[PDB]
């Protein structure tokens, strides 16, 4: 499963562990992600909004009771962060997840956010708390928006965990 981007049965912690065997990477800022689908519907992979860098691994649909796994990396050679929004379809709704790992930790902090709405949300609206999104959650803290729980480690080489239940 890990090589396909999606693992059955396991939750976020176990899924994160399986990433290293199937991903290398050579950038100094990244976030590994696990999206645990405890809902009743498949989360269909819908897109990404690249603020800095990209999703560099396979992007899979997540059936109920599976966990999607992937990595977001800064661009090779950039002194920029790993910063992106990942979108899934949930019925006709859109699940938006965001994590932001800076290059310059002297100037910036690390942040995450989640928002289920009718559309793909911009990075800016997820970082500002606009258009219905909440103010973002600082790394190192459990967040919960509309019953979706999430956590981003405060690391250059981070882990972003999302548990979605509908």
């Amino acid at each position: 499963g890990a090589a396909l981007g999606v693992i059955a049965k396991v939750g976020v912690d176990a899924a994160l562990q399986q990433i290293d065997d199937v991903w290398k990477g050579k950038t100094v800022r990244y976030w590994k992600c696990a999206v645990e689908n405890r809902s009743s519907k498949t989360l269909y992979a819908l897109g990404t909004t690249q603020e800095s860098g990209s999703m560099t691994t396979v992007f899979a649909d997540i059936p109920p009771k599976s966990t999607g796994v992937f990595v977001w990396e800064k661009s090779r050679g950039a002194a920029k962060g790993a910063v992106g929004v990942v979108h899934y379809k949930y019925g006709n709704k859109v699940l938006n997840i965001m994590a932001s790992i800076p290059y310059d930790w002297n100037l910036y902090k690390a942040w995450a956010n989640v928002h289920l709405s009718d559309h793909k949300e911009s990075f800016s609206d997820l970082y500002k708390g606009k258009n219905g999104a909440k103010y973002p959650t600082r790394a190192g803290n459990w967040g919960e928006v509309d019953g979706t729980k999430f956590f981003l480690t405060e690391k250059s080489h981070a882990e972003f965990k999302v548990i979605f239940s509908g």
